[PDB]
DNA sequence: CTTAGTTA
DNA sequence: TAACTAAG
DNA sequence: CTTAGTTA
DNA sequence: TAACTAAG
């Protein structure tokens, strides 16, 4: 089925992703910041123990790494580790929001495409790789010592910016190879329309290879596929309504 | 003195006042209502003995009268008497309010006249009289029976509109006999003006006596006569400032 | 006393 | 939501 | 855990 | 002013 043929675009048999045609990202502070270095809120053993191995495998996956940093943002207390990065967002510099409202969006789905293929990518920031100088930004206390993240990181205010940005640099070329396909980008949410079964088929196959080949991985589990009604945004598709 | 001169024009020597050229007022209702009869909230003997004397007073002037009346508000526990006629004044029909804005009323002095008289009207309201058929509207109970207004009451929202027409009404004369002095009313307060001494004490003469004649009063005690700075409304008139 | 409107 | 505040 | 914004 | 509410 779909999953054998792309081993390498889900993410259940292609492993964590890695975007390898986009350079490390640079993280700009605005002109007056300095860091911020905020205590660790003292945690439980229950919630210590709950937050453990989601460490161990981000170490494993070279996602987080020890450091040293003048900045330091707490984990929460109250399982699945949530880093209160409120401190390091108001000391980066803003950048405009071009993700598109999914109302917005939608309106760019013609009644000629019935044929849905919806893919969502899983762990879309993590996909994206953090240039060294900004990696110290985002760390925090692990206990002992500090880790940060070596990917854009869960919590920063420009991580869905940058992941739509960065995604559409990588699927340009796509969208010139298949100009009847309609492709619908919301970060990590893709909605790929047809005229037909076959286009849809076809498309979602060169989807599907380009992802897992730029490095980025789909959820196998969740993919709706070649359907003439799906899911998408919190709004169900049908008929051509929504 | 000016309080030899003119006994009737002063509420110290003339009497309680009573606008003689004015009709009694009839007051109209709203097209919808009907009568609303409020229970007196008890009253402790303290307040009682307090308020007494007061109601007496009005008694003895023929100020308030007995009745019954299917109107009923309630006076205040809490000395002088004090009506609370806001279920009332819901019920009476609306009026232009006619009275000036202070600020207003004062940007027609002019820097000419700068010799200046104050008056203020004396229990004013009452010396407008009430209509018979519009008397019960403002009853309310004393002990054991109700007792009712036969002229225009505090509390009544279109008291202080209603009483500054009769006075309009009743100078429209004066005003034509002077046409070199200015006068300004605000409900019982008046200010006259004049281009010197001599003017200001022959206008004041005759607006004392006309006032005296119409039946209205002035307070002696707290006149302003001929003076070339006055306290006006919470302003202090000086230099043809404020 | 109750109550319409504002501030905390 | 509670507390004031100005009123009748 | 803290905190910016809304409602009661 | 207190209480929620949604967030990081």
């Amino acid at each position: 089925t779909w999953l054998s043929d792309f081993p390498q675009a889900w993410a259940e048999t292609g492993g964590m992703g890695l975007a390898v045609r986009q350079a490390p990202l640079i993280i700009p502070l605005k002109a007056t910041s300095t860091p911020v270095s905020i205590k660790q809120y003292p945690m439980s053993q229950e919630a210590r123990l709950g937050i453990k191995p989601h460490i161990q495998r981000l170490l494993d996956q070279g996602i987080l790494v020890p450091c040293q940093s003048p900045w330091n943002t707490p984990l929460l207390p109250v399982y699945r580790p949530v880093q209160d990065l409120r401190e390091v967002n108001k000391r980066v510099e803003d950048i405009h929001p071009t993700v598109p409202n999914p109302y917005n969006l939608l309106s760019g789905l013609p009644p000629s495409h019935q044929w849905y293929t919806v893919l969502d990518l899983k762990d879309a920031f993590f996909c994206l790789r953090l240039h060294p100088t900004s990696q110290p930004l985002f760390a925090f206390e692990w206990r002992s010592g500090q880790l940060t993240w070596t990917r854009l990181p869960q919590g920063f205010k420009n991580s869905p910016t940058l992941f739509d940005e960065a995604l559409h640099r990588d699927l340009a070329d796509f969208r010139i190879q298949h100009p009847d396909l309609i492709l619908l980008q919301y970060v990590d949410d893709l909605l790929l329309a047809a005229t037909s079964e076959l286009d849809c088929q076809q498309g979602t196959r060169a989807l599907l290879q380009t992802l897992g080949n730029l490095g980025y991985r789909a959820s196998a589990k969740k993919a709706q596929i070649c359907q003439k009604q799906v899911k998408y945004l919190g709004y169900l598709l049908k008929e051509g309504q929504r």
